[PDB]
């Protein structure tokens, strides 16, 4: 969407600390032995909490209040009986609405040591790109210097990126205008940002595969070779002053 009012920015201030809260709680209590269905239950109790409803659910009757992707996965994962172990890559995604408007916002991290470094790098580096990516952003801007950025940031780290999952508009829905925020250049696009405009930035980093494929369920997007993939997800609105992440605490 594009922010017009204080009252409209309030309440994408509002969904997003939610977001943000509920994603830091999440990622908190990631350890050996605890499920993924035991995740999402904090999510539930407290989207309540705070008056929110989930996303995943309310836009795509997704089954879960949040999506949990672990290793294999790269996302849409579904919270499950599937246990946490020592070196797990997870991703947590984690978005909402309240009183109409919407937050977004996504994690990856290493669930203590992992065997292979690859898997905290590949987190390391889609911090990066994210920051890089936003330090891009402004008014007059084009779109495709997002992506721009995080292909950059992915070729001087000798990684790739998933060009089929892609950033969105988010707002008064999940997925508005613009319809992908890619993660890699596309010179014919001269779609611009604009005062205002909210995005969800979600750079996903790979150790190998360019692209995910349909996994192990209707929902899930996975890799068969298993590369390592990390996501880094924020809800951003463009202003002159510089970007506002809406889900950074
Ligand atoms: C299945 S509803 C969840 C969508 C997810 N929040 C998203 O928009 O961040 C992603 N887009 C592509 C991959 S994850
Ligand atoms: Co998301
Ligand atoms: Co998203
Ligand atoms: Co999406």
């Amino acid at each position: 969407m594009i922010v017009k009012t204080e009252e409209e920015l309030q309440a994408l201030k509002e969904i997003g600390y939610i977001c943000a809260k509920v994603r830091n709680t999440m990622q908190a209590a990631t350890k050996p032995g605890i499920t993924t269905k035991e995740l999402d239950n904090i999510a539930k109790e407290l989207f309540e909490e705070y008056g929110a409803i989930s996303a995943p659910i309310h836009d795509e009757n997704f089954p879960g209040q949040t999506c949990i992707s672990v290793n294999e996965e790269v996302a849409h994962g579904i919270p499950s009986k599937r246990v946490i172990r020592e070196g797990d890559l997870v991703n947590i995604d984690v978005s909402a609405l309240k009183n109409g408007y919407y937050a977004d916002t996504g994690i990856s991290f290493v669930v203590g040591e992992s065997d292979d470094p690859m898997k905290q790098k590949v987190c390391d580096v889609a911090t990066m790109a994210f920051e890089n990516a936003i330090a891009k952003v402004k008014p007059g801007t084009k779109l495709s210097n997002i992506g721009k950025a995080v292909h950059n940031t992915a070729r001087q780290n000798d990684l790739k990126v998933i060009k089929n999952l892609t950033g969105h508009g988010v707002g008064l829905s999940l997925h508005e205008a613009p319809a992908h925020v890619l993660n890699y250049f596309d010179p014919k696009d001269k779609t611009l940002l604009t005062e205002g405009m909210v995005l969800a930035i979600e750079p996903f980093i790979s150790s190998n595969a360019s692209f995910v494929t349909e996994g192990k369920n209707e929902w899930a997007f996975e890799t068969s070779d298993k590369s390592f993939v990390a996501q880094i997800e924020h809800t951003v609105i463009v202003t002159k002053d510089g970007p506002i992440l809406t889900t950074k605490i």
